[PDB]
């Protein structure tokens, strides 16, 4: 009864802090191509929503665009969840869950999202999961320290109220398995 | 494999413009709440989402919130679009169509909505046509003049330009191309 319920394969879901080596992670894979669905996170979507660029749009003024910015996050997050394949396992950078958990979760904290755009962006969340099959059957957390993080330019206190976040979800509800690599 | 497919009973829904006579025209149906489910435009639930007015907010700043506004709308219809229950007809005061093509769209033409928000949305209505299953079996139209409309709510309030703009979108959506089935309220 929910959308694309039993239409997907076993699913992992590659997590990480902004320059955990997450791109790095999922090249090692592009070799099996054919045998593995494999879907990087939809960034160049975000770059171009029908010529709008709502990723430049939100670093350039956060109050103003990141409850658009996350909402069409949750969207391409959505699409690659459910999109269909024949292939026998599928692997995905990143996830609704960090959308919601991570980055959502910190505009909160920061004053980015006002109280109402937060709280849209969550009854949606809430919908989300009574209408949409999310397939999540294991989760590789490519755990690194803030610090390293910023070797590979983003602030630094962004990548520590990142790292916490991710931390406290998948370390520290989701019953789905996590995988927790040393990524230093 | 839609969300709520096959779990909705014949639906009507009632559209018009602001002050075409729609909670009135629900209204007659109530002495039947046991045989019809009956949903009012969810306005309560837009004046308090956790405690947060959005409806107030939109009004006070429209390039600010209407984004959040028409996405929460979006959401609320969808709920009770999907609602389940066990009558066997089911009426709804507005929809999700009327949000977009209406509403949103207006928003678009006055730059309230910049093209950003706008195509958002817009993807999002995509998403929602290929998951969800919207159940429309027929629309009753409420049609009106601006001029009249203004003046019922005028008497019981919104600029006349905008009841015009509104009126030109539904006449648009409505008449000039589920089966429509217009009613002069005027
Ligand atoms: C998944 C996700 C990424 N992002 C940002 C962080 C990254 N910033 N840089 N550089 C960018 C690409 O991952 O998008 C976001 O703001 N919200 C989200 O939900
Ligand atoms: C259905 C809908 C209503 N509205 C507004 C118009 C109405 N304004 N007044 N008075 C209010 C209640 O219908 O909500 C909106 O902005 N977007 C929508 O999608």
């Amino acid at each position: 009864t929910k959308y694309a319920e039993g239409t997907q394969p076993f699913t992992v879901l590659i997590e990480g802090n902004i320059g955990s080596g997450k791109t790095t992670y999922l090249n090692h894979f592009e070799k099996y191509k054919n045998d593995i669905c494999l879907l990087t996170e939809p960034v160049e979507k975000w770059r171009n929503v029908n010529g709008v660029n709502l990723l430049e749009l939100m670093y350039k003024d956060p109050k103003k665009w990141a409850m658009p910015f996350q909402s069409y996050v949750t969207l391409t997050m959505l699409q690659s969840h459910t999109a269909p394949t024949n292939k026998k396992l599928k692997i995905m950078e990143r996830s609704i869950f960090s959308a919601r958990y991570c980055f959502v979760e910190n505009m909160r904290r920061n004053g980015s999202l006002e109280q109402g755009m937060y709280n849209t962006l969550e009854e949606w969340y809430k919908f989300i999961e009574e209408s949409i099959h999310v397939q999540a059957d294991l989760i590789i957390y490519l755990r690194t320290s803030p610090e390293v993080a910023y070797e590979r330019c983003v602030p630094l206190k962004y990548l520590q109220e990142l790292h916490e976040l991710h931390e406290d979800w998948l370390i520290h509800p989701q019953s789905c398995k996590v995988l927790v690599l040393d990524a230093d």
